[PDB]
């Protein structure tokens, strides 16, 4: 079947560009006219010599690092601690160690002070050479000795374990088979076809999906860069989104 | 009592999967009630995460001379604040004696002199072979897209101690006329853009629900409850190739979504972590035939 529905799937594209490229109908140039109308310079030389998203990441908050995470790539982290309400008015010596963070401030009675330490250096540091010092310690004496920290989380703690918040950025049918659906390969060749204003790529893989599912759909699709002549003499280089069929799927 | 009946648990069935896969998880992590309840921490930057609730693209235009020598035509599409970055090129004629070129551009404007200087430039030239020249047009295209009116051609000369600019193409020339090659940043420009309970008829957007907490997914903290309804019915296409004469496919075409958008998610990573991301395509929001 897929030798008939060849012939029509490649003409389904065919409009698709037209419709796409906000173009009415085709223009008419022949390859004489192509020949000196495209002017053989370095910068179009560049483009034309230029061949030859599922999921995102936005902030992970750490409990007491991951293999993926580039040293480059952190935004802002910050290190957060809680600490115990006191009974008696006194003053906190909180320290962060893993070079070391120093705060001290002052606390009333029925309180439960968050107060975070930034760690971006740190966490940056880890990644770009040892890869090795995942260590926590924290201290936070009150006036008489106590640490007010929550180091080992309690057993009336109930959401209370530090943690550190950091900000980040970022074909199988072959023409010889058969299953439930397949992304079959399938090309298209604009010099073969009529036309030949297509300057790149005037050759290009596109495929599609061929099966009874459990309809089959594309789920994946890349777009494709192009340059093409239009009216008044305009050779326009663009993208067409969605053009390549990456993944089939059921929908 | 209908078909919806049945393919309710189907359906739903296919989205956990697409969930899992777009998530980069081999499977769902295992964490009872109890137990995010001391692992999820109550602290004011996780409560602030949780209370948090298509054309062809045109990059560079390269125009070609016309006539009303060497009048460019721009078009009135194209905005004066859009450009990036315009270039006027020239090809030089290769010379047969070391000599000297004096290039110089003009813009015509209408004492009433029918010039006014772009750019003069002076460069030497060995008679090996012929050369290109880039000259900014930038500041000049702008002030043309601004007025056109006063959008007057250009004249190119290039003097050695007879002119090598080509002005007018050659029989020889084969690809060496001059053009504007404009890098323009294309604008979006997003234009404006169903079944109820009964009637199903040919497909529209029947409404659909995905509660992870009743679903044994307790594991993830936002949304416990999302809509993401799904297309119902049958088609034929019918695609508009070369108007009057209108083409139609006919399978011996079927319902899928056309506009899909994507939903936030405060989920638990399998390292015991706690992750924030935006699953791409998860909502749907128009049907249609293909």
């Amino acid at each position: 079947w897929r030798q008939n529905t060849k012939s029509s799937r490649i003409e389904a594209i065919k409009i698709q560009i037209l419709s796409k490229l906000r173009l009415e109908t085709a223009p008419n140039i022949s390859k004489d006219v192509i020949r000196q109308l495209l002017p053989k310079a370095p910068p179009l030389r560049e483009l034309i010599d230029q061949y030859d998203y599922h999921a995102t990441t936005e902030t992970i908050i750490t409990m007491p690092f991951s293999s993926k995470i580039q040293y480059n790539k952190v935004v802002k982290a910050q290190l957060w601690i809680y600490l115990r309400p006191v009974e008696t008015p006194t003053t906190v010596f909180v320290q962060i160690l893993r070079g070391i963070r120093s705060l001290k401030l002052d606390m009333n009675p029925g309180t439960g002070i968050w107060q975070s330490i930034d760690v971006k250096t740190v966490l940056q540091n880890w990644l770009k050479q040892p890869e090795s010092n995942l260590g926590i310690e924290i201290k936070a004496l009150d006036e008489n000795g106590h640490d007010l920290a929550v180091t080992f989380p309690g057993p009336g703690e109930d959401g209370l374990n530090p943690f550190l918040e950091v900000k980040v950025t970022d074909d199988c049918d072959e023409h010889s088979t058969e299953s439930r659906c397949c992304r079959y390969p399938l090309t298209v060749d604009f010099e073969a076809f009529g036309w030949d204003w297509i300057i790149a790529p005037k050759r290009y893989k596109a495929n599609y999906c061929s099966g009874e599912c459990e309809c089959c759909t594309p789920t994946k699709m890349s777009p494709i860069n192009m340059l093409y002549f239009n009216g008044k003499e305009q050779i326009i280089y663009g993208k067409i989104p969605a053009m390549v069929v990456d993944r089939c799927g059921c929908s």
